């Protein structure tokens, strides 16, 4: 039966366990009120022997002006999701487990979280560095899966775990999105009937933009204009950012070569939501 | 035959080869020069399955005015130390394998590390905490051994270990002396006959100490005003501090009730010496 673990010390039991018997590990890590991007990473992870699923609302990766305290929750709903998809343990520590009264390390980096949304979100990636670098010390998995949606956290990770020697890949996998193209998130539970419309525009300009770039157009000021001009008609819409960027280094690129991410974050009403999209290998 | 590795590569390996004979990993990090300070850790790891001896003088923890050009490199007296104690693999890295070129990720804390020697050195336990972030991640030991010579530092290694969930124990030995009371330590091989003379005086401030705190001395003026009065003997010594702390906090102490970390620093011409006594459990 699908263990549900909010001790630090059974995960790690549990995990040894496995080790044991030279299992594999593949982890999603998450902060629940799951949806259909977060199966599609459980599907991935389930090329390995065990699935771990962790949710936790990292408190360390919200500043103050942030949606912390609004975040969605639903811890049933999340482990029945993760009970009908074959997950093996859903290990929801809470912040006093974690983080405990005297804590006061972290990890972080000099290079790529200084730009896109971690330029709008000062301590974001530190948190994002801290709490992965400690689930994957209790965790110990083999592969960690995680959505191409969050693009720049997925190099920030990455780059991590180069640098520090985790001994684990991690895995991106693209971005799932509902019938009406808006990219999967916990957040779009907070759109108001004529902000979910507004919204598409978003999805829109990543589509076209893509359409663009593998149309073999290498300016990329005239393909952030043409994202601008969507956007734009969208009076529920404040752009924070649209920037096409070197997928490796999070730079500004004036002139395509063999890869973008064009990445976009825009508040409708007061939610703020992101997209990409990423191609690579261009002539 | 022991295995002299330079390759993070082939280091991994071997470690997972043991673990999948579940043999435990003893660990030893070092900066080379080897003195029998190291060899006493050693002895201590061989309670463990396998030791592993690294030497890495590593450059993150010394700062620009500090001894990184001169720090003592012998690494055939190290190779035969090791090989004729029983270790199983030195593992030498350089700093193009453990730092590759666009490394920029960090370890550091908010604690412990600005009192004592980490007021004095800016930059130097972060240095600590990534690099040996590192080397637990691609060494993966269970218990690391260090000295308490560097009784800090120890500290703040514990505390990293807490916080980020490694699974693993840091284990702390006692100081080794030079049969004249000097502690143990490779920058001993800077002094002149001179200077070694003079550097006793911070051994004997220790051992005074220590005596007047076991004989039930509390106010640690007192104690501070005897161990300056010993060290104000010695005109080649500059006293950088004397401080008697919380050895838990580093939190200077005004009067001892169950525990105490006396530490020294002082320059004896120009090389930094460092010595401490520790008293835990006292009524
Ligand atoms: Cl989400
Ligand atoms: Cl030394
Ligand atoms: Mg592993
Ligand atoms: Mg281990």
């Amino acid at each position: 039966a699908m263990q549900v673990i909010t001790s630090v010390k059974e995960a790690k039991q549990i995990v040894k366990d496995w080790k044991s018997h030279q299992l594999s590990i593949g982890y999603v890590p998450t902060m629940g009120f799951l949806h259909d991007g977060h199966l599609s990473l459980v599907k991935h992870a389930k090329t390995q022997d065990k699935v771990i699923v962790s949710i936790f609302v990292n408190p360390m990766q919200f500043g103050p002006n942030e949606d912390f305290s609004s975040y969605p929750r639903d811890l049933e709903r999340d482990i029945k999701m993760c009970q009908d998809n074959g997950v093996d343990m859903v290990f929801i520590p809470d912040a006093t487990q974690m983080y405990l009264k005297n804590f006061s390390t972290y990890v972080d980096m000099n290079t790529i979280t200084d730009k896109l949304c971690g330029a709008k979100r000062p301590g974001h990636f530190r948190g994002v560095c801290t709490v992965l670098t400690k689930f994957f010390n209790i965790l110990n998995p083999d592969i960690v899966y995680m959505g191409q949606k969050d693009a720049q956290q997925c190099v920030v990770v990455r780059h991590m775990v180069d640098d520090l020697n985790f001994d684990l890949k991690i895995q991106i996998c693209p971005i799932i999105r509902e019938e009406d193209g808006l990219a999967k998130s916990s957040r779009n539970v907070y759109l108001s009937k004529e902000e979910r419309k507004a919204s598409l525009a978003i999805s829109q300009s990543i589509f076209l933009a893509e359409k663009l770039v593998r149309e073999g157009e290498k300016n990329t000021s005239k393909i952030i204009q043409a994202m601008k001009d969507i956007l734009e008609k969208e009076k529920l819409i404040k752009i924070d950012y649209i920037e096409l960027v070197d997928f490796n280094t999070m730079e500004n690129i004036e002139n395509i070569t063999d890869n973008v991410l064009g990445a976009v974050a825009a508040f409708v009403g007061k939610t703020r939501l992101i997209d990409n999209f990423l191609v690579q290998g261009l002539k």
